[PDB]
């Protein structure tokens, strides 16, 4: 059997449950592999010490999803010690730490991608809900709820929707943009603050760079009576789903869990093997990093999701 150790970053993160849950499916099909899953709990010190007991059990490869990206300089030279692939996934490491180790790789997405498509279905709500504009000044006056500062998604995310809005003509006032650290409930109480304050009546638009905080904003929204206020996300968790479905979330975008459990599953198989990253598979690895696409999602196109 060859082992291979995985570290989720933290098992209670809505979309990597997801992900998690399809990776040890995917697992079942390897009856020759044993998978070591790890909970890091939200600590990249609790991380490091399990990396360092996954390799003293001798797995063959890694599949590492960093508590904190900047440490995959950290995590490689761990599995360098050892000299042992890493598949490193969602928390995306920089170009110079994945050139710096042969044997690291990356999946993920293009996050940039995501940002882009989420402006694209503020535009289109916004254009067909003039309604929204409470100031009728023809901008959108939003609030913005950021994930893990420096996250690439969370970076990506929220310079691109506001660039997407401008670029296609639709002007935006800042009102307020803070950290939820992806999560909902600290993503209701700072949405709950910020209808409580002065000049909770000027918000018109909430994006979040993520489905859990919405979700957290939608709760806040309800509290006091503001469910009005349209609400964007990005994940397409099932629950997400629900909401798009009842009107309570506007709209969100597709993160492909499956695909990249997928993918993170295959070459962390191979690699462990001692073969190519993607032999015997469809996918396409660009200088060692394959990334999967994002899909708008809105009552418009619903029932294909
Ligand atoms: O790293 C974890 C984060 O990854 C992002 O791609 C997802 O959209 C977030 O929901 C998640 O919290
Ligand atoms: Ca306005």
């Amino acid at each position: 059997d060859t082992r291979i150790g995985v570290t989720i970053y933290k098992y209670d993160d809505c979309f990597m449950s997801v992900v998690r849950k399809a990776i040890e499916q995917d697992a079942k099909a390897a009856p020759d592999v044993q998978l070591l899953m790890n909970d890091s709990q939200n600590d990249q010190s609790k991380q490091n010490d399990q990396i360092d007991v996954l390799l003293a059990k001798g797995v063959k490869a890694l599949a590492i999803n960093l508590v904190d990206p900047a440490a995959a300089g950290t995590v490689i030279e761990k599995a360098r010690g050892q000299n042992v692939p890493v598949v490193f996934f969602n928390k995306e490491p920089s170009r110079k730490a994945l050139d710096s180790y042969d044997k690291a790789y990356y999946v993920g997405t293009d996050s940039k991608e995501s940002g882009i498509i989420q402006g694209d279905l503020i535009a289109k709500h916004w254009a067909a809900n003039q309604g929204w504009d409470l100031n009728k000044d023809g901008q959108i006056q939003f609030v913005l709820l950021k994930g893990e500062p420096g996250h690439p998604d969370a970076e990506a995310r929220t310079t691109y929707v506001i660039k997407e809005l401008n670029d296609k003509g639709i002007k935006t006032e800042q009102l307020q943009l803070d950290t939820a650290m992806w999560d909902t409930a600290q993503a209701k109480d700072k949405m709950d603050a910020w209808l409580s304050g002065p000049n909770a009546n000027k918000i018109e638009v909430v994006i979040a760079n993520n489905d859990c905080m919405a979700m957290g904003a939608v709760e806040a929204l309800k509290a006091h009576n503001k469910s009005s206020i349209p609400v964007f996300g990005v994940d397409a968790l099932p629950e997400a789903l629900a909401l798009v479905k009842s009107g309570a979330l506007a709209g969100t975008v597709l993160n492909d869990a499956n695909n990249q459990a997928k993918a993170t599953f295959d070459l962390a198989k191979n690699l462990a093997d001692g073969k190519g990253a993607a032999d015997g598979t469809n996918w396409k690895i660009d200088n060692k990093v394959v990334r999967v696409p994002y899909v708008g999602v809105d009552k418009d196109n619903l029932a294909e999701f």
